[PDB]
């Protein structure tokens, strides 16, 4: 699968997106099993006071108060974090699943697999008819995929944008749910004017879910800035080291074989991509990219 | 196995269907378990106000203003949506069930996937079982351009459905653009029950107003960017003929310049797959010229 | 299972829309007990309110008696009626399956055509073993007596559609007369007056512009339903079905002596070329002398 | 398999037992989830009653009445229906699953099934291994022969069966038919309680009193047809020997004019055989005449 | 394959044994729906009488009369089916699971599964199929001698059914004693005068005809269980089990050396022999040494 | 799993813990379904008694009175049976699944399996590879398991366990019972919030845990009485020394050694359950059929 071409900043993410969605899951299933707002009429030994008031009066009165006292932030908290959560999901797997850039990824990952382990490549790095035209036939596989690869950039430009994306609905993010998260209170007032139905003008009301929502919030900003963290690292790793140009210098020096070439653009950006898994498949493939290795096979070959 | 017939968007408008589902399933299980309407009579220190009013009555008023104030759409908002991705998914996977017509789509899938990794088509770009898979490539590929070029079963079926699903927009953007503002909060309610209840005008509220409108605006910008991307499908349909191909570029890069030119659905299936990978098509054009079917024979020897 | 290479495109189609059919008919049913069925009060014929003076239990009373006094006959029993009509086109649908007669003929011929699908002798004959051939060819012989004898796994065929067509004529019918009779208000007259004190009654019946809705697309499926039935009652009348005619396996492959069977085998063969249009090739070349005659040459 | 050996009628009536189960199990079903009798007592501008009655007093006078006043049918009729189609479904299998009743069918099927596909029978009608095998069969046939006809114990009891199921059929409907007319909503109800509610006379509604009618009609005709079935059974074990088989259609036909005609329950169980496709009768025939033993013992020598 | 090992009163009685089951699973279900005792104070044109008594003291009053005034049959009958069923399948299955008495069991019908695909069979009535006789016989004299001394496997038959019959006894007894207890109106005299007010009730339990009728039903099916068990006890006595003669097989085969088994063997013989008086013989057969020395005379 | 290696012991005590469980699962359902307390207030032509409590004052009062009355037994009744029925039934079960007593077990049951069908058996007691090596296979398990203890205590030490928490759960349970009453008087002091101090409460599940809790003594005792007994069966001789002295008259071997330690204690442990793997497994503990296996090779 597409398991070595994730940095950890790229799995990483891909379990705390999946923590925030359940949090919004929780939010929304006790928004509407639990209770919702109580309110009662106000009247600005002990005796009790009677309002008298109906069983459908009350009910009037909560869902009226409900929606003209509640700030739009406490009534609907959840479904915006679903959303958020669903738009960094679509974000992280944009590339994988776009055709125009979805095949390279796949032909590349099934040449590295086929040169990973090669009987040619234990006989080359260590200082048959049937082997041999192998290791002719995956040279010039590897040549045209060479040819066929080292020519576009869209393997980068879409990751650059992607990260970009993310970055800044991170930020957008800890704007506005850290500007509105005091209007999450408990007790509130409603000024509504019902007084030829129920005959009270001004009620004092429970939100139910208050705390809760408020502890979710929190923990919501907090995942979110872990988040924000990992991406900011990530696009400071693409714009530091010339992503777009590869060197095979170490190669070169731990291997005798000086002839490799220093491939460019999108291929440089997949080796660069596929060294932060496990820095020797560079060295699997940079064995099928000398001319002086071609020419030991033929030579062989007779 | 069907995705390479799958263009971006094609994929695309799944996976706004999805979510328009998605939102319609959403509406659907609030509808049940929270919608309601409670309406109240109207009258035109502190103390309350006695109605004098059973618990049946109150369930009469109830479930008589429902009915009697309600505009139809804010009563049944989410069943339409759900009709509506019924019939997107429906029209979506169409062209592939209409007649069998899959044998037409599997034959020519199963000849791209073996003309692919033919090392017959690497050698003439640069055993006797390698020629009789040639044989065979041949063969069949013989066998498939007689069958094919037979009329338009996988072409104009294309049109067809992308045409219902530009109209299917129009209408539906239409009049749920039209009737948006119909779901309100509180309304008056005036039946004639006076001789059983003794009140005749009443006050009611929603319960589900400010959130099926809000479902609404997400439901009309999903909406919206399906039907824009069908129409950039029906552009690119409808701008070039892709009932004909040229094999132009491919005899340039190759060299083998006696490569004909094949029409109507076959050509459609050539564009069809150009958009995925243009690498494909040099790969099938290796096995459609005599010289090279007189070279593999003479090698054969 | 085995019977799925003989059902033509209508028959996956019917089976689709009455699974739908009962689909829409359980979910009324569940429906219908699901809530208060009824609600009625008494009637009296600046603003205040009218006490009625009746209690809990006189309420429910009132209710049930009146749920079964004023309510038209069609509105309280209608998804029972779609589950038993529905029920009853899918008994129709395969009442050619398990009658012993047909079942017995059916497994003879799919067993027939299953050993001669799998046979090398009919790709030598098209391209242009051994003893097992010979021994087929005697079972195909055998075969083409114990079946061509009468009309007995067609007439049923011809008689089940006839059936479905008056099924699906009659509930239009009687389901376009009665849809206007499902009502949301009404008006209950009893004499209970020694028990409540109180004689006229309006009721409304809480889904009464819901069942309304679902009739509409009941209607419609049915409707569907007829024309598909219609198109097998017109497709089993202008080509005699039981009479067949070899002829363009005889111009592609040249055995110009195979003969035109009669009857079953004839509709059966009609009626199967439609799923795949090889299984009457492969087995054509079972039919004649020539193909025997060459058997027997190789033998030798 | 038990397939081969079950008449038309033998299935039709399998599936008429269990509608009629899914008919008994539905009116149970809802005999429980609706409330079962409203009761109220009875006084022999408009203004209600004050009956000035609590919700136990109500609740004590519902639940005596109840069973005061319903007649049996009314309160019994679902767990009879379904006792009678327990009862008619275990006469219907009271066929296989009895020791000494039971090897002789599987016995029967075996051979019969062994018989219906050896080459011996299609070549009869125009390899050592296939010789010893025709050999070993046809020994194993003349021991058959006379291990099932001696006795008559695999027919009489289906005579027995099936004159049971006809006598509750005639038991079931008229009782059936007599009481259905005692099912009414409306009924009244005279109970000595006033010394504790303070009312003597009730009238009450049995609220699922206008479906039972509806299901027990319903039941009826079911059982009708089955009974008819049952009848036409009760005419096709008597009009000729059912003990006495005659292989004469094989011998004018086949030209092996030889073959015996078998009795009791061998002739019983070929009538049966016969009555799905009349070619395992001749292909177990053809196993019968000395004649082609005879040939196979001279193709064998 | 215990099936053989089952005579036809050992199926029977299962299906017995599960009706019993489901009567008491009825039962059980329908107790914890309804709702039980109702009971309502005594005062030992028309208007109705007011108790003044609250929602809760209704409560108190119900559910103290409850387990005051029913009688502990009426209360318990379900739990008391469920037990006896229980008791009965735990009963009847005490052969096959016991330690000392399961190895014998298996090792006999593995051997007599055996024993049956054998064409020298067929010959009473070639190397590979001599030797595998000769194992065979070595097998029959070994186990033979196996099974002939400890004599558990028939003492713990007769013990079980004579457990089953005894409980069939007492469960019969105190069903017929108890069963006009289940009344539906009952008089509840407590002493609760300082909480309530009132001293003497009525009450009417819920269930009091359905569980007539179950009880009725239980005792007819629990008779029908005791007479076949009672046939069944009869049938295990009347002869010796533990002895049995091969005079049968002996007249009509001719191999009139066959010795008379004893004990365990003779039982499982005359167990078998009731299902398929067939295996008998073959066993007849593969215990001679006549047929083992023709066989030794013939592999040579 | 292993049904050799069970006796009568382990069957009925798993059956008996089967049936615990189903009667506590029972009464912990009802418990959980229609279990609750109904209390009034006390006053120390017929008419009716006005107390004047709201519909709330009512629930106060059952609550407080649930939790100041009712004995701690008669409200935990049921989760007791479940933890101890599990208990039991982890104690019994914890000798398979031990790091390092396992393979033992399944090795030693397929070597017998293996010896019990092999001709040989038949041939001494009236194919060589495999006789050979059966034979090395059996001669190297006696090998590491007649070294390798930790397979005969942990029997009785997870008997032992068992046997003491038996004695444990009758010490309570037997104390306890005449605590679970139908009828009881709660007296606790809310009178400037309620007017009532004094009150009297039903418990609705008395008499039903009555019958549970006779039922469960019984099925303990029972449980109790068996391991006993096989407490009893091991401790009065060496279960750790198996000999082997019928074999050699009944058999016509003389060379049968005497295994040592946890292979005899499997050694006698399977003998109940049938008395003739004994015969199979000293057939092959004789040297001398190896020498006739190796010359009969040739």
């Amino acid at each position: 699968a597409f398991r070595v071409l994730k940095p950890w900043w790229d799995v990483f993410t891909d379990y705390l997106s999946v923590a925030m969605l359940m949090i919004g899951v929780f939010g929304c299933t006790l928004q509407v099993m639990q209770d919702k707002i109580i309110c009662l009429p106000k009247r600005v030994e002990m005796k009790g006071l009677k309002t008298d008031l109906d069983l459908q009066q009350y009910s009037f009165i909560n869902q009226m108060c409900y929606e003209r006292a509640l700030h739009w932030y406490a009534k609907y908290f959840p479904y915006l974090v679903l959303i958020h959560t669903l738009v960094f999901m679509l974000c992280s797997n944009f590339w994988f699943k776009f055709p125009g850039s979805s095949s390279k990824i796949e032909h590349f990952i099934s040449i590295l697999g086929k040169c990973f382990d090669s009987p040619w490549t234990t006989r080359a790095l260590s200082e048959d008819k049937k082997e041999g035209e192998q290791a002719k036939a995956l040279f010039e596989k590897v040549k045209k995929f060479r040819l066929h690869v080292e020519e576009g950039d869209i393997l980068y430009a879409m990751y650059v944008r992607q990260t970009v994306l993310k970055v800044i609905k991170f930020l957008i993010i800890i704007a506005y749910n850290s500007a509105l998260v005091s209007k999450v209170q408990f007790t509130v007032d409603c000024n509504v004017d019902i007084q030829d139905m129920t005959g009270y003008k001004n009620f004092s009301c429970n939100h139910t879910m208050a705390h809760l929502f408020s502890k979710l919030s929190f923990c919501y900003l907090c995942f979110v800035s872990i988040y924000g963290l990992t991406c900011l690292y990530t696009l400071y790793w693409l714009f530091y080291r010339s992503l777009r140009e590869y060197s095979f210098e170490y190669v070169r020096q731990e291997t005798g074989i000086d002839d490799i070439p220093d491939v460019k653009n999108d291929f440089a950006f997949m080796l660069h991509m596929i060294d932060q898994y496990d820095p020797l498949y560079s060295k699997r493939f940079a064995v099928f990219l000398s001319e002086v290795s071609e020419n030991k096979l033929k030579q062989l070959n007779l």
